[PDB]
């Protein structure tokens, strides 16, 4: 306990050292003597003694403390109400003013205010028919009778202006009507009446902004009214009568009252004169609060603050007196013979309270009103006053104390007598302060707090407007209940408070708490203790309160003009209302409510002769660039900086003033869509520790969390090595000047040991030192190496950092993930508010760590202990920032440092290039201001070039130059404090952004006055500070608005499929797929596979999202084609582990940021049951909800799949993400269709999760109650997927007309970056020049790839082998024999685009067969070494695959049991056309190829011959092997080789088939039979050796490459060399086979057999003809139709770019009904009639009648064709 002895000494000796005691410094330097005492008695020692003489110690502390108080001012203040009566507040005002003598009576009046009723109700109305608008216009299921009434009323009104009262009665029957209407309308009701009203207050605020008004008066207000709406002359001479009112009554009255009294007892005094109300930090809430308030005849609830802060002493309601003396209470209970009845219940003691009044105030006493009371009650009442009357007025009323407590706000206390029982509370109506008391500032900061919350509906755009939340008298301000008390007060025209009495109970208490020990007597079981309090009664009797000797003395509340009265007695007057017609509503004028683009033909309307002439022609040029920044998805700031400087430009260039205002309404467009336009936070966390605290549980708990939350979350802890040792070495320094290294040496090491083998297991959790990855130029390497020790070093390396490219969020606090609303739900079935708090700390340690505490019922431990932890807490998954790239923490509306949230990557970053060039300046400044050469030239000079030039203001430089000679060594955040006069480099981020955005930065740093958001504040937090448990967020509350737990779906530890096999699950569906869509009526089927995300974790939600987030066909198509491209280039970057350009791999981060972040969001709605419902499978209510309930889009949600209905259009579209989409007329249709796509497939309903389930209870379809809740669930920045096409690399060099000169020849752009031409380590982008040519390098990779999939002509061949050697190979990737590039033919082309095909499809195949032959390897009890080895393989079933192997493990494990029907079917099926070949004529070639590439893949595995891998990849060859010679071998010699055997086969077709297929085939039967060339043999031999052992990627890969190297062997034989100078022309076409005609296949039909299996025959040939109607080679310039059949009447025309291609194709017919392509297979087996209509799908006859051959007519790629 030195550490807190030597404290308690030098405090007290501080407290010695004080002038004046009585002060706050005295009452702080108490506070922390007692804190350090209490502190002493935590500890564990047992002495009573001890015990004793530190409660007495603590005792006289707090008597100490108490003995300071503070005589508040004689000041009475009170508020006047506009329209107030001044006949019932004079008597009142009298009765303060003559007991309390020396008082000073203030009556505060709002002169500017006097008309604001009528703006209010105004404003009101706009936003009521709006609201009411919205409501009707969006839901067309059905008309509401509520809004017609209301607008019959309005319209009955229009014609009558005389009369309002009539008008209002009916307005109450209306809402008596309005009762009735459903929960879901009244919920919308609410929200949209508060957001209308918010939105209108910040229009009215916006347009202040424009005037430049530093005041808000009420010719202010008339003429925004002229703006937004037309007033007649009538609505301003009510408005003037109605201002004139007031003046006069208050003159009046004030004139009376001072008549009397002195005139300078009682005053006036204006509120606009009031520090608090200019103050920026309040946000002009008074303004706000005018307009917010469900109170009207109650006075500001800040206005009184305001005044007690300002000034001080009493502040009391216009409807109270004194409390009666001991002598009136003491006659009134001998007059009532002791009957407490007379001083408990509310009617006795307001007739005795007005019988007082009249008395004191010399009016006639028999008037009292003694209504609703008995005649004997009335009699006593009666000799009660009587006996008063003759009391002396001196004596009738008693004062109140006026000591109390420094920094203390005593509250009046009311006690009521209900028929329940007591209703004691407190009122805000009476209350006592002395100037500049803490606690109204404390009050003060949450009312801010309150109005800043209130305005979350607004302010958050990804706000859920279905939140029936419970009643619990939270702190948060609910909207729905505030919302539902304005409507109701709107229209009735008669609980909680966002700055009422309980805000400020509970801001008090906050206080109290907060002050320590000496706050313990005003806390009474966490609440206010009857000292915080004025008017306290004792309950001297068992329930009864003694009335006779109360603890304080209060005032009497029960007056005659009270509360309670004034709704009836007191009719709402008709000076507060001003009925306006909507209709001539100027939405031009409103940007917050209506997106109006710029139309030229209407928005220079109102605008003046000279300014049109002068720049109508400018902003005509800005209309297209306008309205596509308005209307994209993504943000341009290129576009936006052009823009909004121009616009600026314009708007300093002009003298009117409508024109400037529809600038500014264009300004004010741009801000919102800035506002609006959030983008994803990547799923890193990166925490900066401070090594010097000794104690890592904080940290340790922060790292479990964000483990815990999350099981993608990296985690990255960054220290800087070089700062400890700059520490250290300044505290030598210090201490020399006021071993030991090698101390400190190993303390860091050890700590830094410690953190990293406590999560040495997790491998998201990287602890990295900072100084390893920095560049040496940079400004934090040169700090680091000038010894920099400031605090603000861990800031600039967060920032730094940052700019490296580690996104995420970087912090310096142990942050932990905010408690999600499922453990808030456990936490508050036994805790409150105010105790969930307190509870977290416990909660989370039981859930991170396993501790249990006493503390804490057992009934939560097991709730908790039931839940995933990832159920509790909310992770860094699902955030988002401002778009302009970085997000700062807030503290009481004021941005922070403590969490910095920095974009994703992939996204524009403006804020990140502003940071490292305003560092750079400071850095520069700094090391001027070290060396004492820094004056104005050089400060000057230094920002010359720089952005943060727009600081360079004298006093600026007069301040820096002063600071500089005082301190040359100053922090680099002291110098930006005194250049900008901003309190962090947070704060600089907008000024940095207002160069580049002159206007809307502006504006947006303008608006944050007025109550809006800081554009760079994050809003909703899911970070809690640990010390407190508190959000970091703007107008967030972790307790009352947690965010709900997203659904985890769990997945297995191997997956199905790979990204290498996952097209076979497409290919295997999707003829299926598109029969049974048309087999259900759909008459138009796309295919658009996603090649995304190969496992279902997250089953598919955010590409079901981003297609559910179009609204139209065409921004449908245009996301469709942009998701392929994505497609492509993840397979390109993954599959092939291909570099890509830098363009293409931003769009690529982009999109899988914003899918990651969509799917989070999906799966967190769908398990949310209060923002969209939830229904089973039922084909029936979902046909109503789509009819009758007007629904629009759903989500079917499968156990492992997510698929879209849509009603895009007329047409009802079902999109299933891994296939396509298929759009049906009606929505019955659609759902018979998803029903029997679920249940026909078995693989697809096993993949789908519905496999030996019922369907009917485990799909749910999940549905919103309006089109508008996806409106605002759905982002809006889209990164352009749906609004814009995004372009490759590719796609833009293709664009170039221009050839690159290249090793002496000249080759496209295009070929060039095809092939994989490097500079300077990168693919180029652009031509380079001719300079750089010398520097390109070709990557092996890219050009090996590039081979593999294109069939080169010989002259290409030759180009590309003399630029490979010229150029050679980038280092470090794959070498290419030049021998492997060669050419083929036109003849050959074919061939060899199916035989890469083939490769294609082999490798996918083979690639899933090795994985499950990898999987049954690892299910074997494997103990250690090379025991695995397969000792024979044989196929036992032929028609199933299945292989008996035994295992040699030295233990005689034996396994006989895999499925493999791919290897086995492809030679059945060879043997099967082999043999039955000589019947007819009819060959597979693509099958042919397939199987000479996997007998030349198994041959080449023989020849160079032991882990898992290896073993499964020799023995898949093996299985080969044995399949090819059972099924070829069919007679058992023992000289068989399969390799000749496949070679004589394709002889024999190749014979009997002639034609180019036929001279194909001899080729490769040539390449089988001959040995394997020196080239190939040398290209396996190195891959094998060098280049996989190399690489540490998956065996898979490693087997499809050399599944490749295989088909590129075969693929040499179809090659030829190039003739130079060919003396004679030759032919060069394909020659035909033998049997082209439909005869051959009708010879063998003529077969006497079934008539569907000739059938079947001729629509094998049919498929066959139609499958390659065009091949093409858009390289070449080669257009190949020589495969088509049954396409007759083509017409090719090649005079457009891409050429169009018509014909006719084949169909099928019926005998009576033709050929009917437009009906289903239901509609066509109905016309025939041939099956009844109860039969299953699957005996119907599937393609009859609508068939046609090919299903749609080929689309030829562009190019140019010769």
């Amino acid at each position: 306990y030195a550490n807190e002895i030597i404290e308690i000494k030098r405090i007290m000796g501080e407290y010695n050292l004080l002038p004046d005691k009585n002060s706050r410094n005295g009452l702080k330097l108490l506070q922390k003597q007692a804190d350090l005492l209490k502190i002493i008695m935590e500890d564990t020692s047992v002495t009573e003694n001890t015990f004793k003489n530190i409660e007495i110690a603590i005792t006289d502390i707090k008597r100490e403390y108490y003995s300071h108080t503070v005589d508040i001012e004689k000041n009475i203040h009170a508020i006047w109400v506009a329209g107030s009566p001044p006949e019932s507040i004079s008597d009142y005002i009298k009765t303060f003013l003559k007991t309390y003598k020396e008082f000073t009576y203030y009556l505060w009046v709002d002169e500017k205010a006097f008309g604001a009723a009528k703006f209010t109700s105004v404003l009101k109305q706009i936003a009521f028919d709006l609201a009411c608008r919205t409501i009707q216009q969006n839901t067309p299921q059905k008309n509401i009778d509520f809004i017609n009434l209301y607008n019959e009323i309005r319209k009955k009104y229009n014609n009558n202006p005389s009369g309002q009262q009539e008008y209002l009665n009916k307005l109450r029957e209306l809402y008596a009507t309005y009762q009735k209407i459903s929960t879901p309308l009244k919920h919308m009701f609410n929200s949209f009446f508060l957001e209308n009203m918010i939105k209108l207050q910040d229009n009215f605020f916006n347009y202040c902004i424009v005037k430049g008004v530093t005041e808000i008066n009420d010719e202010l207000r008339i003429n925004y009214l002229k703006n937004v709406i037309k007033l007649s002359d009538d609505d301003i001479g009510n408005y003037q009568k109605t201002i004139n009112d007031n003046k006069d009554r208050v003159k009046k009255l004030i004139l009376d009252l001072q008549k009397q009294f002195g005139e300078n007892r009682i005053s006036i005094k204006d509120v606009n004169s009031l520090t608090s109300l200019s103050k920026s930090e309040n946000n002009h809430n008074y303004q706000t609060e005018m307009l917010l308030r469900w109170n009207y005849p109650a006075a500001s609830d800040l206005l009184r603050m305001y005044i007690l802060k300002e000034h001080g002493g009493i502040y009391t309601d216009t409807d109270m007196m004194p409390a009666y003396s001991k002598q009136v209470i003491f006659k009134i209970m001998m007059q009532t013979n002791g009957d407490n009845r007379f001083l408990e219940d509310l009617k006795l003691r307001r007739a005795i309270s007005d019988g007082v009044l009249r008395y004191v105030n010399n009016q006639n006493i028999d008037e009292v009103n003694y209504n609703e009371i008995s005649d004997a009650d009335k009699n006593i009442i009666k000799k009660i006053l009587t006996e008063i009357s003759k009391m002396p007025e001196d004596s009738i009323f008693t004062k109140i104390n006026t000591r109390i407590p420094r920094d203390t706000m005593p509250i009046l206390r009311r006690y009521h007598l209900w028929p329940d029982g007591w209703n004691i509370r407190g009122l805000n109506g009476f209350m006592l302060s002395h100037k500049g008391s803490e606690v109204i500032d404390a009050v003060i900061a949450g009312q801010n707090q309150a109005y800043r919350e209130l305005r979350r509906i607004r302010d958050n755009i990804h706000s859920e407007i279905y939140f029936k939340q419970t009643d619990e008298l939270s702190s948060l301000p609910d909207t729905d209940k505030i919302g539902g008390i304005l409507v109701k007060k709107y229209l009735s025209g008669s609980t909680l408070q966002i700055s009422g009495p309980d805000l400020i109970q509970r801001k008090m208490l906050q206080f109290f708490r907060s002050r320590g020990v000496l706050g313990e007597e005003f806390i009474n079981e966490r609440k206010l203790s009857d000292k915080a309090y004025i008017g306290v009664y004792k309950t001297t009797g068992t329930g009864k309160y003694d009335w006779l000797t109360p603890e304080s003395i209060g005032v009497n509340d029960v007056t005659p003009a009270d509360e309670s009265t004034w709704c009836i007695g007191k009719g709402r007057c008709v000076d507060d209302f001003l009925f306006k017609d909507v209709s001539t509503l100027k939405t031009e004028n409103l940007p917050e409510l209506f997106l109006t683009k710029i139309d030229t033909d209407t928005f220079f309307s109102q605008w003046s002769t000279k300014t049109k002439k002068d720049l109508q022609k400018k902003i005509q040029d800005l209309t297209v660039r306008y309205n596509e920044l308005i209307d994209s998805s993504t943000i341009d700031f290129k576009n936006l900086y052009e823009i909004d400087q121009m616009l600026h430009m314009i708007m300093l260039e002009m003298n009117d003033d409508i024109a400037k205002r529809s600038l500014f309404s264009l300004q004010v467009q741009i801000a919102e869509k800035i506002r609006r336009m959030t983008i994803p936070v990547d799923n890193i966390i990166n925490i900066y520790p401070d090594l010097h605290k000794k104690n890592d549980n904080d940290l340790s708990m922060s790292i479990k969390g964000f483990l815990a939350s999350n099981p993608h979350t990296k985690i990255n802890i960054l220290y800087s090595n070089k700062t400890e040792h700059n520490i250290f070495i300044k505290d030598l320094f210090s201490f020399a000047v006021m071993a030991f290294f090698k101390k400190h040496n190993e303390n860091i090491h050890n700590k830094i040991q410690r953190i990293k083998d406590e999560f040495k297991e997790y491998s998201r959790v990287a602890i990295h030192n900072i100084d390893k990855v920095i560049f040496k130029g940079q400004t934090l390497d040169r700090l680091y190496h000038e010894g920099y020790v400031f605090s603000d070093i861990n800031t600039l390396s967060r920032y730094t950092l940052h700019g490296l490219g580690i996104t995420g969020v970087h912090t310096e606090e142990n942050l932990l993930p905010a408690p999600s609303s499922s453990l808030i739900n456990i936490l508050k079935e036994h805790y409150n508010e105010d105790e969930i708090s307190a509870k977290l700390p416990l909660a989370y340690d039981y859930i991170l760590n396993k501790k249990e505490s006493s503390s804490i019922p057992v009934e939560i431990l097991n709730k908790l202990s039931e839940l995933p932890p990832h159920e509790l807490l909310t992770p860094v998954l699902g955030q988002s920032v401002n778009p302009l790239g970085m997000g700062y923490s807030s503290d009481n509306g004021k941005i922070t440092e403590q969490v910095i949230v920095s974009g994703a990557d992939g996204f524009d970053n403006p804020i990140s290039g502003l940071i490292y060039t305003y560092l750079e300046d400071l850095y520069n400044i700094h090391v001027r201001m070290r060396e004492g050469t820094l004056n104005s030239q050089n400060l000057r000079q230094l920002l010359e070039n720089s952005v943060s030039s727009c600081f360079l203001t004298e006093q600026s430089i007069n301040k820096l130059l002063s600071e500089a000679e005082k301190r040359p060594y100053q922090s680099l955040t002291e110098i930006h404090q005194h250049l900008t006069g901003l309190p962090t480099i947070a704060d600089a981020t907008l000024s940095l952004l207002s160069v580049g955005l002159p206007g809307t930065g502006k504006l947006l740093r303008r608006e944050q006055d007025y109550g809006r958001p800081p554009v760079t504040a994050i809003q909703d937090s899911t970070f809690v500070l640990p010390y407190n448990f508190k959000g970091i967020g703007f107008n967030d509350n972790i307790i009352s608005s947690a965010p709900v737990a997203s659904s985890l779906h769990f997945i297995a530890e191997h997956a199905k499929y790979t990204l290498l096999s996952w097209p076979e699950f497409y290919r295997h569906h999707a003829q299926r797929w598109f029969e049974m869509a048309k087999g259900y009526g759909s008459q138009n089927i796309d295919f658009h596979p996603q090649s995304l995300l190969v496992t279902q974790e997250g089953r598919c939600m955010g590409l079901a999202l981003l297609y559910l987030q179009t609204e139209d066909t065409a921004h449908y198509s245009i996301l469709q084609e942009n998701l392929m491209t994505v497609s492509a280039l993840h397979q390109t970057s993954n599959r092939d582990k291909l570099p890509l350009s830098k363009d293409d791999n931003s769009l690529m981060t982009r999109t899988y940021s914003l899918i990651e972040m969509l799917q989070y969001q999906g799966n967190k709605y769908i398990t949310n049951e209060s923002l969209l419902h939830k229904t089973a499978w039922n084909q029936e209510r979902i046909t109503l909800l789509f009819n009758e309930k007007g629904v629009k889009r759903a989500l079917i949600s499968t156990p492992n799949h997510t698929l879209v209905l849509q009603q895009l259009e007329d047409i009802y579209r079902l999109t299933d993400p891994n296939f396509g989409h298929a759009d049906f007329l009606s929505p019955i249709d659609a759902l018979k269709f998803i029903e029997a796509m679920i249940q026909l497939t078995p693989t697809l309903q096993e993949y789908y999760g519905l496999l030996n389930k019922d369907i009917n209870k485990h799909i749910q379809v999940h549905y919103a109650e309006s089109d508008m809740v996806w409106n605002k669930l759905l982002p809006e920045n889209d990164a352009g997927l749906s609004t814009r096409i995004q372009h490759t690399t590719t796609d833009r060099l293709a664009n170039l007309a221009e050839p690159v000169a290249v090793a002496g020849i000249s080759l496209p752009v295009k070929t060039l970056y095809d092939i994989g031409a490097t500079l300077d380590g990168r693919r180029i982008t652009s031509p380079p020049t001719s300079e750089q040519i010398p520097s390109l390098r070709l990557n092996g990779d890219v050009l090996n790839d590039y081979l593999s999939r294109t069939v080169l002509t010989p002259e290409q061949a030759d180009n590309i082998r003399k630029i490979l050697h010229t150029q050679g190979i980038r280092s470090g990737t794959r070498p290419i024999d030049p021998e492997m590039i060669r050419g083929t033919q036109d003849d050959l082309v074919s061939s060899q685009t199916r035989l890469q095909r083939q490769a294609t499809r082999v490798k996918q195949q083979l690639a899933g067969v090795l994985d499950t032959l990898q999987q049954h390897f690892q299910n074997i009890p494997r103990s250690s070494g090379r025991h695995l080895s397969v000792e024979n393989i044989e196929l036992a079933d032929i028609g199933s695959g299945r292989f008996n192997l035994q295992i040699r493990d030295g233990e005689t494990l034996h396994t006989t049991s895999v499925e493999v029907p791919e290897v086995v079917s492809r030679f059945q099926k060879l043997s099967t056309m082999l043999s039955a070949l000589p019947a007819s004529g009819i060959m597979d070639f693509d099958l042919g190829m397939s199987v000479v590439g996997v007998v030349q893949y198994a041959r080449l595995l023989q020849q160079g011959h032991m882990d898992i891998k290896q073993l499964s990849e020799a023995t898949l060859g093996s299985m080969i092997q044995i399949a090819g010679n059972k099924f070829l071998n069919t007679e058992g010699i023992q000289g068989f080789r399969l390799e000749s055997a496949v070679a004589e086969g394709m002889r024999s077709v190749a014979t009997r088939t002639g034609g180019t297929m036929g001279k194909a085939l001899s080729a490769s039967a040539r390449v089988l039979e001959l040995p394997v060339l020196e080239t190939v043999l040398g290209t396996w031999n190195l891959y094998n050796s060098v280049i996989q052992l190399q690489q540490a990627t998956s065996y898979s890969e490693t087997m499809a490459a050399r599944v490749q190297i295989a088909f590129d062997s075969i693929s040499l034989g179809l090659t030829a060399a190039s003739v130079a100078f060919p003396p004679l022309i030759i032919a060069t076409g394909p020659i035909a086979a033998i049997g082209m005609g439909a005869s051959s296949i009708a010879r063998n039909v003529a077969r006497k057999e079934e008539r569907h299996t000739q059938w079947l025959e001729y629509k094998k040939f049919l498929t066959d003809g139609s499958k390659h109607i065009v091949v093409a080679s858009p390289e070449r310039g080669l257009l190949d139709f020589s495969g088509n059949k049954v396409f007759g009447k083509m017409v090719l025309d090649l005079r457009q770019s891409p050429p169009l291609l018509h014909g006719e194709s084949s169909f099928n017919a019926d005998r009576k009904i033709g050929h009917r392509p437009d009906l289903g297979d239901w509609q066509i087996r109905e016309k025939v009639g041939y099956a009844n209509s109860i039969s299953p799908y699957s005996s119907l006859a599937h393609g009859y009648a609508n068939s046609k051959w090919p299903r749609t007519i080929p689309k030829i790629p562009s190019g140019e064709y010769d």
